[PDB]
């Protein structure tokens, strides 16, 4: 019944988008765009670059295109408001008041099913095994977690009874990791580092204040529409 | 003592931004940049476009840069989001409710001195003379017109005690005409046409979602912060 929906605007472009730098041990597998600012394109390591034709870059592990603070105009602004966007929608999950579940599990979500609504903790919260998401095809999630988000070797979020996880939200306070093989689902705001280790895979966004790291990891982002032009 | 401002996102970064086309009778004079989406360059006429280094192009009249849809990666993006951002904002101003003043002066404003708050009307608006705007740097107003608007030739819109452009805003459901050597101060949602007629003046931005012409007008839209790069 709650409508928590969280506002991406630019950011909804982007499979990957931080702050400090993005690094991967290769071969990652990005479907979607990825960009960095106000860092430079020094700061995307382990990507091998090509870069054009001077706005953009490509890299044989992004399916889509590279943006750095410091390529050629428009991107700065381009990824400023992408960044400022992503501000706005980490302020907005973490603004929600009155939470459906306070302290889940202190912190350890074991075999949860969980239904759609708001989630606060003050600590850090660990996923050991299994985490199953269900309602419709409309309903949202927001997860406000004060500490750091850890998922354990091989676990995965999985949707159930519809659940779209470009309605789940997480915004976290302090580091995540996805552990080597684990799975995630939702669009991840993270304020600090995130680490996706090898072989992990994510389904949605990364969206973070300091620096991303992708450890042969797999990230697919929905799809972004076409502009439709009026020649 | 109400916010009534209105957020404006990416369009913030643009003087004019048009959905149908923008028009110059030359020399017209912009501070700050202009573009067009979802049409493409062809509708930007009476500019001279020289186009790069090819995601942008320049013009004598333009103080900045030019941007159309069909403009090379990622320029498509930026501008599908500013036209957005413009028609969220243009919905939030006619999103307000509980209007200070309703159906002043019977659709025309004479003499009159503008205090902070919303104003609607059902009607056109005319400005047969000078208008005042009167409140703090801080004191926003916002107009709700669900006809067109005209300035009579010659007049000005002025400031008062501290008023501030950027939090003026109008909201306008049909054509909008600025007659010749008159002075429009404020940010112009516009849901159709715009006239800047010759000689007129404009301190703020033009957002319109049909079509901008412009008659050896002047549009001076506030400056945009450099986003600050970290190398
Ligand atoms: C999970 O939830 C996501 C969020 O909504 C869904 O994203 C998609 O939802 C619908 C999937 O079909 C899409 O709605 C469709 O939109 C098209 C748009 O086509 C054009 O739209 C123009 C307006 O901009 C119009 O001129 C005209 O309608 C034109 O056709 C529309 O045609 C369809 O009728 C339908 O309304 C929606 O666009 C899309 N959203 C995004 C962000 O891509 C996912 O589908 C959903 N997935 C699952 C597994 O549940
Ligand atoms: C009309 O109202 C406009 C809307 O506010 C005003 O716009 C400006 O307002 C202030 C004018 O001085 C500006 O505030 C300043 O912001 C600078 C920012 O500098 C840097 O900011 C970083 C954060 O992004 C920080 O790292 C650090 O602060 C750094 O210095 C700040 O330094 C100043 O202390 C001050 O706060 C404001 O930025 C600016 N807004 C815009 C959109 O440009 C107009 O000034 C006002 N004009 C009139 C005539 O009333």
């Amino acid at each position: 019944q709650r409508d928590l929906s969280v506002e991406l605007g630019v950011a909804s472009n982007f499979a990957i988008l931080a702050k400090a730098g993005i690094s991967s041990v290769p071969d990652s597998a990005i479907l979607g765009d990825i960009g960095v600012s106000p860092a430079a394109a020094t700061y995307i390591t382990g990507f091998g670059l090509t870069q054009d034709s001077t706005t953009y870059a490509t890299s044989p592990q992004v399916t889509g295109l590279i943006y750095a603070a410091d390529y050629s105009t428009p991107t700065p602004n381009y990824l400023a408001a992408a960044v400022a966007n992503a501000e706005t929608a980490y302020n907005q999950a973490a603004g929600f008041v009155d939470p459906d579940f306070l302290e889940l599990g202190a912190g350890e979500l074991r075999d949860q099913t969980l239904v759609p609504g708001l989630y606060k903790w003050t600590s850090s919260v660990s996923v050991p095994t299994d985490l199953t998401f269900e309602g419709n095809g409309d309903a949202t999630w927001v997860f406000q977690i004060a500490g750091g988000l850890s998922l354990a070797d091989g676990v995965a979020f999985t949707l159930a009874g519809g659940a779209n996880s470009t309605n789940i939200a997480f915004q976290v306070g302090d580091d995540v990791t996805v552990g080597k093989g684990a799975h995630f689902e939702g669009v991840l705001l993270a304020k600090r580092f995130v680490t996706l280790q090898t072989g992990s895979s994510l389904n949605g966004r990364v969206l973070s204040q300091t620096e991303v790291a992708l450890q042969k990891a797999t990230v697919n982002s929905p799809f972004v529409p076409a502009p439709e032009v009026v020649q």
